[PDB]
């Protein structure tokens, strides 16, 4: 009678348990994952290393007969007869500069490479550097690595190698990080008569804020600083963990990976630009690490930038990378303030025996700090542990019928 | 004894058994949502729409003397008594050319819309557009699609109608973007001898980035870029994907929603901003979609204008939308250089065939493209699903007392 | 046989019910959080206050022979013999008034505290403000509260103080926000002839976004405006909500903390360096609360400024500050055009009454307003609630074993 009638009702008990637990099942096998993302004002901060490049790559006046001779087309100073261009932008002052120098009568080549030419000719963290000043101590050019990219010779500050003891930041604020002044020297920039990958139209910097062991990738990557200016930066320290298979497709930053010591995304970039101009090209530009020989101005010109022209611009498939494990990525406000003032020009201008005009056209300052919400994590958590799984269908397996792992495989054999 | 004097120790584990069960089904009745977010480096990802207007609405070249009888007092250029004011700021020039074409001594009025005006006398993209490049391939005014804001006629790259084939992207970098020179044209800026919502006294030009299929709100949300600089924006998608109700209010992206195929908060604005003019005007705006009369430069001045300032400006109530259950945005990071360096200035008046002054203070670089962690996920998740609260309420069944659903209802009734 | 076999199978069960019960008991341990970040377009959002300052602290018109005898080597424009240094940047204009008001001849002190000073010579906000406008209304000068910087005399709109209701936001759009027209007049700059903390290089004005229950620190998280740009700022509202201890370190923001209503880490490094300052010096700098006497000049230029200086630079252990529960960020994208155009260059010239190279060199056009996703909360939330580990620990105790509280109490006794 009643006694069996909810039996029936049992059935529907054990109905209602099927579809639970399958449900909690199969939520385990989809593997879900949340976010725990903590913005705080941190301690003990790590400074990131900053790389930049001036957008002239090489000194007017640094350029020789022979530099001229080997690169003058690459920098589409001189045609491919040797002479300067009939179209050029005449310059009365210039051109006798350069005709003089393209003079090739008297003239017998000499050897020449691209990374002496980038490393003689390229701006001087010397004579750039006006002021340099982090956490209230003055920094020299000594505290400036050199290091090679596509735009030329480049420097990082606080690169963190030369057993340096990196630096470190506590506060929020400009005090609390890097100011310098540089002068972008548009007295030295080459004339422009074409358009190459070496020539620029613009005058300023490129900067790239990264880690210590992550390669800078300015060309693409980084944002530019104008002159007559002071250009604010403040910035964020943002460290994203992933997980790894099956919850998530991430590499292990200790990656087993060639030409760098820690797996990023922009090293294996590097890396495979590197395999690929050197597998199409037999030859590597100025920046690139490995073992080939150094292209030269026929082989930058003719197989070599439009190679990564190809890489950076075109390819779909050829290169493409895994993300890593840990990424760092870096918040950034920028602003601007004009330099200099009118009460400030001519002080500026007679400190460091140049024009007004001048001043006005090749000074620019630079701040790097960062917010008081300075530090940021962002890491992938575990949604369902297995531990929990088996509490949950646990107490679905207890709510319905009160069953158990002894109760099944015993009452299944007996 | 001792074996009921535990019984009140049963008492005291069936009170606990309450407050802990009522607190997992109360929490259950929260609602509660958690947030999983993911920013990646993508692959195959779809360029957005970007649309931009230039900051002088008319050409003073093309405006003429119907145009100026009609529309010469929304322009600040006519008083009300269809002169000159007296209170201009002569221009030896500008004033003869204008005094020439506001004799109306031998003149009739004309038919006269602003649609025509705004697509003729416009700037055109065809004479602005210096170069265009995206990832390697240039672009000509056919990849611009025309597009009508409160500035004027404007232009829509990678619109996506038409049935051309959206553009993707792969990398982080500017050679995985666009980049365009632009000449802005301060020579055929109309005078501004007054403040009207059509005229401006900034040079430049007004970008968004926004999807295929979401509309530009160009005067509202856009950013603006400045003459005689190259800069640069390091975008970052970023899909935000919300819950519908009972966890969250959001409105299903497929909407039902009148003027546009999509529901985006930007439609649902101009959608409303639409009816709000038809509806106290008799009259829609030139950008305004729908089926109603363009404005007269008449109800411009005196309806429709200070109708859409009130709406963007001063409603609090009339005009609000619901947030959808898609949402894309695009987090962006700006930067400037310089724009001509000395050494190049004269290439690029040569060039184009324009002063050297013209070129510092009209010509201008955009490049627009994603950072190495391209994409960005941000989506709401369930917290406590129905499952996990039978199991964890199932949990504490068995643990205080070892009770299941059987053993009361049989019990309850037997 | 088969029945006693499974038993050992049952010690198995029971070892495993030990591993995956301590694993959920010590996950409990934790305490573990994740986080809900909501991305929305709000409304009756309240409007932040904004702190702006001009870059020159004294206006040169403004200085009279007491406060240049009193503070004329602070402003590096006397030497420390009183007279104008030899190296000085020579303006045949203004050196003439200087040395006019160097002559001490006949001069004998008078009494002069740097409040005082700052407050008269500081820029007015009544001859800068050139136009400011909030949702459509207009403001004046009576909607900006005074409030002293390191700076000097500055100026916050919106400062909710005064029992003025705080303005709010509804949508986003520069429409719905701030819009300022100022001038930074470098035609009052003071000469720069040294490097002190009170002078800069750079003509323009800093700008800080803050809740009204915030103070500003301008100085070091401020960002920069240039003169000659309309300077776009569109913003987003963060609300971070973070968990007191256990789950983490979190101060309650209804701080028990000195000099303000209101716990902020802006606040609590104010208080620090006011203490440290008063401590060291027996001093207080103008904008430091509290109520020590002023500095005087000599002790600004020898024992306040490098005690700041130090503070918000070099300090690594003696001022650091706690995270508060409830902290605001303002996200936010910069954007710039160019001021005046051709166009109108004559037309701002005439209105104000200045050079069009005045015009050219001084004048800024500030928009501050939000975005459409104008609100953004991220609020730590607890991961694993007592309950749910007691209904999961529930859930695997009935899982292997069919246990209960009771079987255990009831069977550890009888
Ligand atoms: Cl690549
Ligand atoms: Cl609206
Ligand atoms: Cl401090």
């Amino acid at each position: 009678l009643k006694r069996v009638v909810w039996a029936l009702c049992f059935m529907g008990s054990l109905a209602l348990l099927a579809l639970v637990c399958t449900n909690r099942i199969q939520y385990y096998f989809l593997y879900p994952h949340v976010t725990k993302l903590d913005e705080v004002a941190a301690t003990r901060l790590t400074f990131p290393a900053v790389t930049f490049c001036n957008l002239n790559e090489f000194r007017f006046s640094r350029v020789t007969k022979n530099d001229l001779y080997h690169a003058g087309e690459l920098l589409a100073l001189l045609n491919n007869r040797y002479e300067i261009p009939d179209t050029q932008t005449a310059d009365e002052k210039q051109l006798e500069i350069l005709q003089d120098k393209a003079n090739f009568r008297n003239f017998k080549p000499k050897p020449f490479n691209m990374l002496e030419f980038y490393d003689r000719a390229g701006h001087d963290i010397r004579e750039m550097l006006l002021s340099c000043f982090f956490r209230g101590e003055q920094c020299s050019p000594e505290d400036f690595k050199v290091v090679f990219t596509r735009y030329g010779k480049c420097y990082t500050f606080n690169a963190g190698q030369d057993g340096k003891p990196r630096l470190i930041t506590m506060k929020g604020g400009t005090g609390n990080g890097l100011e310098i002044m540089l002068d972008i020297q548009q007295d030295e920039y080459l004339p422009v008569w074409g358009e190459t990958d070496e020539t620029s139209f613009e005058a300023g910097i490129k900067v790239q804020i990264h880690s210590q062991d992550e390669p800078p990738l300015i060309d693409q990557l980084g944002f530019g600083v104008a002159p007559g200016f002071q250009t604010f930066v403040s910035c964020q320290e943002q460290r994203l963990i992933y997980l790894p298979p099956p919850w998530g497709d991430c590499k292990a930053t200790t990656g087993d990976s060639e030409f760098y010591d820690t797996y990023s995304i922009t090293a294996c970039r590097i890396d495979c630009e590197t395999r690929y101009l050197v597998e199409n090209c037999n030859c590597r530009m100025v920046h690139m690490p490995g073992d080939a020989p150094y292209c030269t101005p026929e082989q930058y010109k003719e197989c070599a930038d439009p190679a990564l022209d190809f890489l950076v611009e075109k390819d779909n498939e050829y290169c493409v990378c895994e993300m890593p494990c840990n990424v760092t990525r870096y918040g950034k406000e920028l602003s601007m303030v004009k330099i200099p003032s009118k009460a400030s020009a001519k002080y500026l201008a007679k400190k460091y025996n140049k024009s007004e005009q001048y001043i006005g056209e090749n000074i620019l300052v630079l701040d790097i700090f960062f917010e008081a919400l300075n530090y940021e994590t962002i890491e992938q958590k575990k949604a369902y542990e297995v531990a929990g799984l088996l509490g949950d269908i646990g107490g679905q397996m207890g709510l319905f019928i009160g069953a158990s792992i002894l109760t099944v495989l015993e009452l299944f054999d007996y």
